[PDB]
């Protein structure tokens, strides 16, 4: 698997023998926010 | 100026000091059609 990153455009590409397999975006996170991982309000508070 | 090509995705990128400048797709013309360059049917011959 060959991986290429275009840092300026925050893009990446993965190829297998010249055939595209995965494509998208990737970039480092400047200011992580721990509250992002707080568990979301469940539909049922106390199912018990 | 540095030019990076993603051959699999047929995309390129031009950057200067880590800042994006140009972006788009560039690929070879497999079977050129000479008639694409014919002058398009015009409304007036413009003889005079």
């Amino acid at each position: 698997l060959e991986v290429r990153l275009l840092e300026a455009s925050r893009a990446f590409e993965v190829s297998e023998n010249g055939n595209l397999v995965v494509s998208g975006k990737v970039y480092q996170w400047d200011d992580p926010d721990p509250r992002l991982f707080d568990h979301p309000e469940s539909p049922t508070p106390n199912p018990t």
